[PDB]
């Protein structure tokens, strides 16, 4: 088996996130789709690709999903908040819960100039050991 690969997902539409949770699908930018497609295919089913979702300006992460398919680049147009989001891949949301950035901001990414994980861009990949730290904090956070 292989350890998971873990990516930050950012959205500036809460409605798009709602749709993602309801129907277990997502789409990124062109370069973001390529990045996730490469990772999913190179895993070759021997470990998961995890996605850590966060709405721009919300000050919190909102949950965790697993990538469940390769990217399909030719799908129905205009299904998201804006037309610029093209293509589709399946996801499985593992859990949905808000976790304040304050709980995560001291985790820094050595592959992103040691910036805090909470300052990441869409499809920023997370080093394994930091991803474990983030996932355990998110899993155990209590309001
Ligand atoms: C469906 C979708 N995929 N990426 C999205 C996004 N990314 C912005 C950079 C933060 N914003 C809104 N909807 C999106």
């Amino acid at each position: 088996m292989k350890h998971g690969r873990v990516f930050i997902i950012k959205s500036y539409s809460e409605d798009d996130i709602h749709r993602s949770i309801k129907y277990n699908i997502w789409c990124s930018t062109e370069h973001g789709n390529k990045r996730l497609d490469a990772a999913y295919r190179s895993m070759n089913g021997k470990g998961p690709v995890y996605l850590l979702f966060s709405v721009n300006g919300s000050g919190h992460f909102c949950g965790v999903a697993e990538m469940k398919s390769a990217v399909d680049y030719n799908t129905c147009a205009g299904v998201w908040s804006q037309d610029k989001w093209k293509g589709r891949f399946d996801v499985r949301w593992i859990f949905v819960k808000d976790v304040p950035n304050s709980q995560l901001r001291h985790i820094r990414l050595e592959n992103n100039e040691n910036k805090p994980v909470t300052n990441s861009r869409d499809t920023q990949e997370v080093p394994l050991e930091k991803a474990k730290q983030v996932l355990k904090i998110i899993a155990s956070y209590k309001h």
